[PDB]
């Protein structure tokens, strides 16, 4: 017996591994301010007979309460019922429904005949361990990757952590963005594929990013964790462009009751330029919408956002509300 093994005449259990862990997108066990945490443990048979090992074996105090066991996402990352001979061990992790930072208790009850308490084991755990605590914060790395998508893109924002964090590169993917919104600007607006490249355009997009950065915000939470991928929920507060028609009209006309004889290029032409100064003059909208957004992990633990999946572009629609 000490810390993390310890052992009666018939089983020996070693803790190998605790973390804090995400519950599974189908968990519905815990709440949003709980934890699930991951114990990794071994089970040696230290005696003669063969001894059935299971989950069900194990159960987590927290305080003085006992704990729901939960599941993960994928089943077999569990510990699976087996039977060990002899001297043979099973190794596997085991799931509780935690609140972060408590005092814990793993006790472990061998599927034997006879009574319980000679034969268990019992375990504390501190989950104020600064070891353990750093499981718990690593957790929304993913929604940290994902604001800075969004600072880049959508804010215009500087980030010397992006590349640090995501592993792509700000310039190729926003510029990438930047054209791709020109593009679907013109389309989505019918006017020439000519003022793709032109300031008025230019002056658009940075305006509506300048808007955006001020009058509009994202919360972003990791809700999931499952193997090389994540689930971020995004809340997004809009700016409110329900007036930006009627804004620009008022305008234009405040243009043609300045230069009667004008022609319908120059009246287009001074809509791009007031777009943008109107845009920066509007507010959050009262409502907010959530956006499932769905992060992708590397080797080097850096999380990345498809630009091309839908739910990207959800994100982007999310923005501006009209």
């Amino acid at each position: 017996e000490s810390e993390t093994e310890k052992s009666s005449d018939i089983a020996q259990v070693k803790i190998k591994d605790v973390s804090y862990t995400l519950p599974s997108k189908y968990d519905k066990s815990t709440s949003d301010d709980q934890l699930v945490l991951k114990v990794n443990v071994a089970v040696k048979n230290t005696g003669k007979d063969p001894l059935n090992v299971d989950s069900m074996d194990f159960t987590l105090y927290q305080g003085d309460t006992k704990m729901s066991d939960t599941d993960p996402e994928d089943y077999s990352e569990k510990l699976q019922g087996s039977t060990i001979n002899a001297d043979k061990s099973v190794e596997g992790n085991l799931f509780f429904v935690v609140d972060k930072g408590k005092q814990y208790e793993l006790n472990y009850t061998p599927e034997s005949y006879g009574d319980k308490k000679p034969k268990s084991v019992t375990f504390k755990i501190d989950g104020k361990d600064k070891k353990i605590l750093a499981t718990a914060d690593k957790l929304q790395d993913s929604a940290k990757a994902l604001s800075a998508y969004v600072d880049v893109l959508l804010f215009g924002k500087d980030n010397a952590d992006f590349e640090k964090i995501t592993g792509a590169n700000k310039n190729e993917i926003v510029n990438d963005f930047n054209e791709s919104a020109k593009d679907g600007y013109l389309s989505a607006s019918g006017l020439s594929s000519t003022y793709a490249d032109s300031k008025a355009l230019d002056n658009i997009v940075n305006g509506i990013k300048e808007g955006l950065s001020k009058n509009s915000s994202i919360q972003a939470k990791t809700t999931s964790i499952s193997k090389d991928e994540a689930i971020v929920e995004a809340t997004v507060k809009p700016v409110d462009a329900s007036s930006l028609s009627d804004r620009i009209e008022d305008k234009v006309k405040d243009y043609y009751s300045k230069n009667s004889s004008a022609s319908y290029e120059e009246a287009v032409k001074y809509a791009l330029q007031v777009y943008p100064e109107e845009f920066k003059k509007l507010g959050p909208a009262s409502s907010e919408k959530t956006v499932e957004v769905k992060m992708k992990k590397n080797d080097i633990d850096q999380w990345q956002l498809d630009m091309d999946d839908y739910r990207a572009a959800e994100l982007v629609e999310a923005f501006i509300k009209e």
